[PDB]
């Protein structure tokens, strides 16, 4: 599922995550923008073997299982596929554990790279919330 800008906003809202440990809700619209183009089928293979995973492009390297991660966790005990589903609750469940470790956001590249520092309100504005 391709999420347009104001829906994805919603559900990460529902789902309790406008604010979430401080961040408010631009930041994760942001993010997923720029991590995944807000498509939840989103897949990018890292040079270490592992594989980001879905709209908030979550990592095989700690967070998931996809089998084919050697010496990997899984720290948010889910097949790597769940993160892929129309249904973001996986994703934002595991986003929650991920942006609690101690580093916040700057676990996700494309946020600290293109999101932090900017007018994160602008990916809210115009959304009824
Ligand atoms: C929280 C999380 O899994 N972030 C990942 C990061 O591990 C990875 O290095 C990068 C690859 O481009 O995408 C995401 O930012
Ligand atoms: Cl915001
Ligand atoms: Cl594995
Ligand atoms: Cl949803
Ligand atoms: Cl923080
Ligand atoms: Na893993």
């Amino acid at each position: 599922k391709v999420f347009g800008r104001c829906e994805l906003a919603a559900a990460m809202k529902r789902h309790g995550l406008d604010n979430y440990r401080g961040y408010s809700l631009g930041n994760w619209v942001c993010a997923a923008k720029f991590e995944s183009n807000f498509n939840t089928q989103a897949t990018n293979r890292n040079t270490d073997g592992s594989t980001d995973y879905g709209i908030l492009q979550i990592n095989s390297r700690w967070w998931c299982n996809d089998g084919r991660t050697p010496g990997s966790r899984n720290l948010c005990n889910i097949p790597c596929s769940a993160l892929l589903s129309s249904d973001i609750t996986a994703s934002v469940n595991c986003a929650k554990k991920i942006v609690s470790d101690g580093n916040g956001m700057n676990a996700w590249v494309a946020w600290r790279n293109r999101c932090k520092g900017t007018d994160v309100q602008a990916w809210i504005r115009g959304c009824r919330l």
